[PDB]
RNA sequence: UUUUUU
RNA sequence: UUUUUU
């Protein structure tokens, strides 16, 4: 009895760089392509995306992908990934195809076979697989889960989700509870499901809130308001057009990326902002109270639009006492110190800062329990894969799922590379593929690898010194410092003496190029310790 | 024209950490602490660092003691550094501040410190100008004080680093002297000086006593081995920990050299009494799973702290395992998160049971919130109030709390370090500055590493680096090494080669003094590589040959 | 909101 | 919990 494999590539025990494959038989549907963003020890590289040595191994196999929505963890990596592979049927609502769309287009990427779909859609792929598309809110619109029909049973996938009542933009936009709730009368035989919130308890707020409370606080502001929050987040950003109007305010858009997305969501009617957007120059024309700039720069980039203005090198704009200033946003984690230098530089200038806790002016995209618990209860899956999540969030997931009247059979931590084996009464890990990250540096892909970053890491820690070494015409040594100490004339005569005496022992004896480094290397490294206490790295050098 | 009280913060304003205050009367001086601070994660490679004492040096002939308030590394572990270069002058603390300044001077060699034992109430001069009075103040250290400072005019309450604990539980009769800080709003108080460090948060700090309740709860449920981290001198929690340990009918091992350290110097002033001896790893070994309970260093997310190498599975003695319960008892430091979140995940990875704040409230804060910090303005009444352990944000929002007040200050004041706060009976102003701000320890390096040196390693982390030398003879060629650009690939080291070699060439044809040619070189590679990959490598360029 | 140091 | 891009 074939069964059907579920082989995740990336997002699992991550949060980034989605992409999920299903096979069966000789078939395959593949879900998102996503990248991920480095983190602290990753220094220097730009992005990170999946390795896919299991879809070139078996691209003829591949039949079609899945879009859930444009979120750059879940589309980012698909510029990098399409070019390796066949041009197979690509499916997405508008958003996400305009999206991607555009950054194929950077890329040069030609022939893409994007194909639009909408909610209610059911998409055929091959023989084995049928896919039914299905609203879910989220912090961007054309926000999609979907259920994946198979011989073996169906797979509902929530996509990354929120159960968001209103989204404020009057739009009528709302999940799609009625289909998932038939989902599990009809029999779900999985389900797959956004672990991102599952230690937050209660249910995550409402956009329609926070518009609310963005609306009062703005009310309030005396003079000038500044701002910021994801680009991507269309409803936000449309439910602040919406006071901004009703608070006499004209709105100017700052910053690369949010005119961007802001052009995305006109061209596909998401956004509508009430009166035409202005130019700083133009608002300049206006009264401080008649003003409020949209800007990036939520996760504290200092040359995002919000850190050029902290830091007072915005070339047209400065800020000033009276300014108030919005984080609609929460620090990610591993940006916190990054926003806390913004928030600092800001009251320092004596703008009224304004962020949450303090101010209730963020809602997450994520689901939080009671929500999670709503599409468990709902599905009464058979079987569970909690995703989207590190292992903590994945696990916590799971555990949610135990408090419930009817909990999966059985539920799985899966890694990126599992197999996992999904059948009527399957349902476990059978094996792995080869799975990772290939990092992104500059135009350069998989040219910087875990090696190259433990070079960086030790670069970092203990600086560098260069030494030119010379038996001719009789032997000596110099030397180039980097990040090692400040200048030292005491310090670099010593240096030397220990790098010198060391060719001597070498130079009397008969001495090979190659002999003499490690020897000397050895007498530096011994001495640089003593001298300092610090191991930095040293590169010998022989003209 | 009449003379001024100088309050002049050296550090710890405007920031958390490396808290130091000098206050000057004429030509006597008294300094309150010297705290180191710790890195921040662009101050890569360095250890601590410690305030720059310019000021003190100029003035040391006046400096007429020392007041030190608790035994926090912010506020004693500059020390070793400061003492040093100072005259020899009396230092003032409680007895368990003083056993670890003193152990700590003992590692440095540092010899003839005047150490003086004070307790709560002791009335101590310094020359002619200034009394100080110690008062008790909770916090997550023992032997914590707040002082008043009194001075030609007027006085200085300093509450020091505190929150208002009813009870930390440890059955020592032990509280904050709200009491005597009331009595000191009604003598009159000119200046306040108050913990910032919460300002931010609304409400009041947990009690260690209902941590301690929520850890017996906790753990008496728990059915097997117990691991619990917090930091080595919350002795309150510690002891509170060993008392219920006993209840559950666990033993304690005392895990990690930082934990035994405290532990030592908190059995030795009398503020920790195991009831029952401490184990070894070896002697726990013997005994059931459901009867032990390891008390282990590395609450930050430290790698090779105890917690670190039991997460990473690098422990000499001790692996964790299924069924095993690690408590974090702490909550992650501003700029730690990273570093706890990964020693989490890869607890849950190893399948122990991870218990941690805010789904169990397993911590309390050592400071005030806000209804502690109002407390303490209503009580004191003061005229003039300078918000101090903080960085603006904390400090800024302070200020605006005092506002809401019934009887808010005359003035509040925003201080910088180096900042000179002239204060009077109607006088607070800041009236100029001083040489103030930081000195960094990396290795025995004191202050051979400098911000230009930094600079330098984030350079190099981010973009590694690219050394071309340029050999004119026989036939001039250019030599490539890089570290941490790129992993080897031939075809692009000689394009290098040939970018740089151009530059040389026609460098040379048309003629230039060796350093104007080696700037060609850097420079046409730059632009090469920015072409080829995008990146901006160091360049360090030689054309000697 | 203070260290940690097989 | 997703980018920013004087
Ligand atoms: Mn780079
Ligand atoms: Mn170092
Ligand atoms: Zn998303
Ligand atoms: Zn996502
Ligand atoms: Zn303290
Ligand atoms: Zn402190």
């Amino acid at each position: 009895a074939p069964t059907l494999e579920v082989i995740p590539l990336g997002g699992m025990g991550e949060i980034g760089k989605n992409i999920t494959v299903f096979r069966y038989g000789d078939e395959i549907v593949v879900v998102d392509g996503g990248l991920a963003f480095p983190k602290a020890h990753q220094m220097g590289i730009d992005l990170i995306v999946p390795r896919i040595d299991y879809l070139l191994e078996h691209q003829d196999k591949i039949k079609g992908w899945i879009l859930t929505h444009g979120h750059e963890d879940h589309i980012g990596g698909l510029p990098y990934i399409f070019a390796r592979l066949p041009r197979v049927p690509v499916y997405g609502l508008p958003l996400t195809l305009a999206l991607v769309r555009e950054k194929l287009s950077e890329f040069g990427l030609q022939d893409v076979d994007l194909r639009e779909v909408t909610y209610g859609d059911e998409v055929r792929f091959g023989q084995s697989f049928v896919a039914e598309f299905f609203c879910m809110t989220h912090s961007i619109p054309d926000n999609a889960g979907y259920i994946l029909k198979t011989p073996v049973g169906d797979v509902l996938h929530t996509g990354d989700f929120k159960i968001d009542p209103d989204v404020g933009t009057g739009a009528g936009i709302v999940s799609d509870l009625e289909r998932v709730e038939q989902a599990g009368k009809d029999g779900v035989l999985l389900l797959i499901s956004d672990s991102t919130n599952a230690e937050r308890p209660g249910h995550t707020p409402s956009e329609a809130e926070i518009a609310r409370n963005l609306e009062e606080i703005i009310k309030g502001c005396r003079g000038r308001v500044f701002l910021t929050t994801f680009a991507s987040q269309v409803y936000r950003i449309q439910n602040i057009l919406d006071l901004a109007h009703r608070q006499g305010r004209r709105v100017v858009m700052e910053g690369r990326s949010m005119i961007k997305y802001a052009q995305a969501a006109q061209a596909t009617g998401h956004m509508n902002p009430p009166e035409p957007f202005l130019t700083s120059e133009e608002v300049g024309e206006l009264q401080d109270q008649q003003v409020l700039f949209v800007c990036t720069g939520s996760q504290g980039q200092p040359m995002a639009v919000l850190g050029r203005l902290a830091f007072g090198t915005h070339a047209k704009i400065a800020l000033r006492r009276g300014d108030t200033v919005i984080l609609s946003s929460n620090p990610i984690p591993g940006n916190e110190d990054a926003v806390n230098l913004i928030v600092n530089r800001l009251y320092e200038i004596g703008v009224d800062v304004v962020y949450p806790p303090t101010y209730r002016v963020h809602a997450s995209g994520h689901a939080s329990q009671e929500e999670l618990a709503t599409i468990l209860n709902l599905t009464r899956p058979k079987f569970f894969l909690p995703w989207h999540g590190e292992p903590r969030h994945q696990i916590n997931h799971a555990k949610l799922a135990q408090t419930l009247p009817r909990p999966p059979k059985r539920t799985l931590i899966a890694k990126n590379g599992d197999i996992v084996n999904l059948g009527p009464d399957e349902f476990r890990v059978s094996g792995t593929v080869a799975a990772g990250a290939v990092y992104v540096d500059g135009l350069g892909v998989g040219d910087v690898n875990d090696d190259v970053l433990l070079d960086r890491v030790n670069l970092s820690q203990e600086g560098l010194l260069i030494l030119t070494a010379v038996l001719h015409p009789t032997p000596h040594v110099e030397v180039v410092a980097r990040g090692f100490a400040r200048p030292n004339r005491d310090l670099e005569l010593q240096i030397r003496r220990v790098a010198l005496e060391a060719v001597e022992q070498g130079l009397r004896e008969k001495k090979r190029l190659e002999d003499v480094r490690d020897d000397m290397y050895g007498a530096v490294r011994r001495f640089t310790r003593k001298a300092t206490g610090r191991n930095p790295v040293l590169i010998p050098m022989i003209v």
